[PDB]
C-alpha cells in the first residue's frame, strides 16, 4: 500500500532481490538528499561496475537521459522502474527524485522489490501543514519529527505561525527572535531543506500595525532577519483581528511592497502567502467588498488562504468556486482539522474526509491546521498528504488505517480502537462534528431503546458492547506502556486513562443489567460510583488549560449509552426493591438545590450549566452571572451587591452563574 498512491502504477508477479552487487549511475549528479536515502537503503550491499545497474538523476542528467520520455513533465514528478535488469529513479526535478526514493523505500520489503513501473506527480502544487493554532506551540523536537514525516509523505510545505508565539504575533512581531530561538529556527530550516520541505515563516502583525513607514520597515527588517536564518518562504496573516489592520487596500499594498522590494529582489525566495481577514464565506461581508479588493490589487503570484464556507468546514466544489471568483486565483486552502484549540478536552483522531476529490486544479495549495498534540496529529497529516497528492484515489479509511500502522506499528490495532472512539468534537460554537463509534452505534441504539421500553434486547447487541469494553481496556493498557512512540503516548496518556475508566464503567453497568441478586447489584453500583469519582479526578487534574480543561473521551456514543443505561437500571432497581439509589451519572462533590441543572467544576470555578453548597469552606473570589448571599454554616448569611459581585476572600460554603474560589 503506497502512500500517497501514485498517479500511474503497473505491477506484475516478479520478485527482484535488492542486489548484493549494484552499479550506481548518477550518484554525483542527482539530488544529494535522494542519494543519501538510496545509500542507506543500499548499505550492506556491494558497489561496483558489476551487478545490477541503478540509475538516479534529474531530467537532463546523463544518468537518466534514456528515460526522459517516461519522466512526467510536472513539478515534483518522477519516473520509477524495477525489473530483472535495471532500477530507474528519475525525477523531473530534484524534489521529484527525492519523492521517487520515498516511494522506492515503501516498495522495499525483506530486501525484495516488486517488478513495477511508476509515473507519478502531485495533483496539488503545495501540500502540508500550517502550525497556526492557539495553544502551546509545538516543541522543537516535535517540529523536527514533523519535518521528517512530511518528507516521507511528500508534503513540501510547513507554515510556521503559532498564534501564541510572541515573536510571530503582536506586539513583539517587530522584534527578532532571541539567540536561543533563532538557533532553533535555523536548525528547523536546515532539517526542512534536508527533507525537501519549504519552511514558510508567517507573521501576524495585524492587531496593532499602523499603516506607516515605521511598521512597514520593521516588518521587512524582521523578514530580513528570518532570511539570514535561512528562511526562503514567507507569509503575512491578517486573521482574527479588528481595527485598521483589516483594511484590504493596505494589506494588498503591503504584500505587493514585500513582493517587489524583497521577494523579487532576493534571488531564491519561493512562496509568498497571505491569510485574509475574511478567510471564510460566513465571515465574508456582502455589504462590503473585502475579497474582490484583494483579488484585484494583490499581485497574482501571491497566495490567498481560505478555510471554506465556514471557519471550520470541508472544501466543496461550489465553495472553492465561490472564493476563486472573487480573489481571481485558485485559493490556498487552510483546512481547520484536526485543530482542537476550541475543544481542547477532546482528541480528534478520526479519519480525514468531507473534502471534494475532483477539485485539485481549483486550489493553489492545501494545508492542515493540526492539534497542539504533534504526534497525535500525524493521523490526519498523513491522510491530508495522501489526499493532496492524489485526491482522485483518496481512500478515507484505508489511509486512516495506514497512518495508524505507520505511526505505531507495534500496537496499530490498539491505536485504531482508541482513535475510533476519540474522533468527535462534541458540541461547539462552530457546529463542526465528526463521526465516532459507528461500528457499534446501531447495537447500542437498539439495546438502549429495548432496555428503556422494557423489551428484550438482542443477545448479540449485548455481547457486542461487552466485547467493545473489553477491547478498550486491552488497548488502553497496551498503549500506556508502549515505548515505540513515547512522545505520542505522553500526549494521549490522560485520555487513555479516561478511556480505560470509561471501559471499566461500561463493564460494571452491563453486569448491573445482568445482575440477579441484590447484593451483587449493590457491589456493582458502588464500584460505578467510585469509577465516576476517578473520572472526575482525571478531569480536574489533567489538561487544565484555561478554555476547555479536562479530559473527555468516547463522548458521541459510548458515554451516553453507559450513562443512560446506568440511570435506567438504577431506576428499575429503585422501583423493584423500593430503594432510593442515586442515578447521577457524573460525580459532583458539591450540591445545588433550587425552585435545576447539573453543576460543573472547572479549575477553581463552580458553575451551573437557588442554593449551592460546596463540600467545604473556601475563600471566595467573585460571583459572576430571589436574593444573592453567601454563608459558611448555612444558618448565618451575608448579602453581596451585584455590580457580578466580588467576595474579597470571604469564607464561603453556601451561595443562594459561576462562583470562583481560591486554592
Ligand atoms: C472564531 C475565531 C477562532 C477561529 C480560529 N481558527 C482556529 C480555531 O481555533 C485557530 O486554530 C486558528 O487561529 C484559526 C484562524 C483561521 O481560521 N485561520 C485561517
Amino acid at each position: 500500500s503506497l502512500q500517497p498512491p501514485p498517479q500511474q502504477l503497473i505491477v506484475q508477479n516478479k520478485t527482484i532481490d535488492l542486489p548484493a552487487v549494484y552499479q550506481l549511475n548518477g550518484g554525483e549528479e542527482a539530488n544529494p538528499h535522494a542519494v543519501k536515502v538510496l545509500k542507506e537503503l543500499l548499505s550492506g550491499k556491494q558497489s561496483s561496475k558489476k551487478g545490477m545497474l541503478i540509475s538516479i538523476g534529474e531530467k537532463g542528467d546523463k544518468s537518466v537521459r534514456k528515460y526522459s520520455r517516461q519522466i512526467p513533465d510536472h513539478k515534483e514528478g518522477y519516473y520509477l522502474s524495477v525489473n530483472e535488469k535495471e532500477i530507474v529513479l528519475a525525477g523531473n526535478d530534484e524534489r521529484g527524485t527525492y519523492y521517487a526514493l520515498q516511494t522506492f523505500a515503501q516498495l522495499l520489503k525483506d530486501g525484495k522489490l516488486p517488478e513495477v513501473e511508476i509515473k507519478d506527480y502531485p495533483s496539488v502544487r503545495y501540500r502540508g501543514v500550517v502550525e497556526g493554532f492557539y495553544g502551546t506551540p509545538w516543541s522543537h523536537q516535535a517540529r523536527l519529527s514533523q519535518l521528517k514525516f512530511y518528507g516521507k509523505n511528500k508534503m513540501n510545505t510547513y507554515i510556521y505561525g503559532p498564534k501564541d508565539d510572541p515573536y510571530h504575533s503582536a506586539p513583539n512581531w517587530r522584534l527578532p527572535y532571541p539567540d536561543k530561538e533563532a538557533a532553533q529556527l535555523q536548525e528547523l530550516v536546515a532539517v526542512a531543506n534536508e527533507n525537501e520541505v519549504d519552511f514558510v515563516w508567517a507573521i501576524h502583525p495585524g492587531q496593532d500595525i499602523k499603516w506607516n513607514k515605521e511598521d512597514r520597515d520593521l516588518l521587512l527588517a524582521k523578514f530580513e532577519k528570518m532570511y539570514q536564518l535561512g528562511v526562503r518562504s514567507f507569509a503575512v496573516f491578517f486573521d482574527d483581528i479588528s481595527g485598521e489592520g483589516t483594511n484590504p487596500q493596505k494589506q494588498a499594498e503591503l504584500l505587493n511592497y514585500i513582493d517587489e522590494k524583497f521577494a523579487q529582489v532576493k534571488p531564491d525566495i519561493n512562496q509568498l502567502v497571505m491569510c485574509p481577514t475574511e478567510y471564510n464565506k460566513s465571515w465574508s461581508n456582502p455589504n462590503g467588498n473585502y475579497l474582490t479588493t484583494l483579488g484585484d490589487k494583490l499581485n497574482p503570484s501571491i497566495q490567498i488562504m481560505w478555510t471554506g464556507d465556514r471557519v471550520i468546514s470541508d472544501i466543496t466544489r461550489d465553495g472553492i468556486s465561490w472564493i476563486n471568483e472573487r480573489i481571481k486565483r485558485p485559493a490556498y486552502i487552510w483546512w481547520n482539522f484536526p485543530v482542537s484549540d476550541y475543544v481542547r478536552d477532546h482528541l480528534l483522531l478520526g479519519p480525514v474526509y468531507g473534502n471534494d476529490t475532483t477539485i485539485a486544479k481549483e486550489m493553489s495549495g492545501f494545508v492542515t491546521n493540526p492539534m497542539e498534540h504533534a504526534e497525535s496529529s500525524k493521523i490526519a497529516i498523513y491522510s491530508v498528504a495522501s489526499y493532496a497528492w492524489n485526491p482522485a484515489k483518496y481512500d478515507t479509511w484505508q489511509t486512516w488505517k495506514d497512518a495508524i500502522r505507520t505511526i505505531l506499528p507495534s500496537a496499530a490495532e490498539e491505536l485504531e480502537c482508541f482513535a475510533m472512539h476519540n474522533s468527535d468534537l462534541g458540541p461547539n460554537g462552530h457546529g463542526y462534528r465528526r463521526e465516532e463509534s459507528m461500528d457499534i452505534q446501531p447495537a447500542a441504539e437498539r439495546f438502549l431503546k429495548a432496555f428503556k421500553e422494557g423489551k428484550n434486547y438482542d443477545k448479540a447487541d449485548f455481547e457486542t458492547l461487552q466485547y467493545t469494553f473489553e477491547r478498550m481496556k486491552e488497548s488502553a493498557d497496551i498503549l500506556l506502556m508502549n515505548t515505540e512512540n513515547k512522545p505520542l503516548i505522553v500526549e494521549i496518556t490522560p485520555w487513555v486513562h479516561q478511556f480505560k475508566l470509561t471501559a471499566e464503567m461500561g463493564e460494571e453497568v452491563l453486569k448491573m443489567v445482568e445482575g440477579r441478586n441484590e447484593s451483587y447489584f449493590l457491589r456493582k453500583y458502588n464500584h460505578v460510583k467510585a469509577l465516576q469519582q476517578q473520572m472526575f479526578y482525571i478531569d480536574q487534574t489533567s489538561n487544565q488549560n484555561p478554555y476547555q480543561p479536562g479530559v473527555k473521551t468516547a463522548t458521541r456514543v459510548i458515554k451516553p449509552l453507559i450513562d443512560r443505561t446506568f440511570a435506567t437500571v438504577v431506576k428499575f432497581f429503585n422501583q423493584k426493591f423500593n430503594a432510593h439509589l442515586d442515578a447521577t451519572t457524573d460525580y459532583m462533590p458539591h450540591k445545588m438545590i433550587s425552585n435545576n441543572l447539573p453543576l460543573q467544576v472547572k479549575a477553581n470555578r463552580v458553575l451551573i450549566s437557588v442554593e449551592i453548597e460546596l463540600d467545604a469552606i473556601y475563600p471566595g473570589e467573585n460571583i459572576q452571572i430571589g436574593r444573592l448571599e453567601i454563608s459558611t454554616d448555612g444558618k448565618e448569611w451575608k448579602t453581596v451587591d451585584l455590580k457580578s459581585a466580588g467576595l474579597q476572600k470571604a469564607p464561603v460554603k453556601f451561595v443562594r452563574f459561576v462562583l470562583t474560589i481560591e486554592k
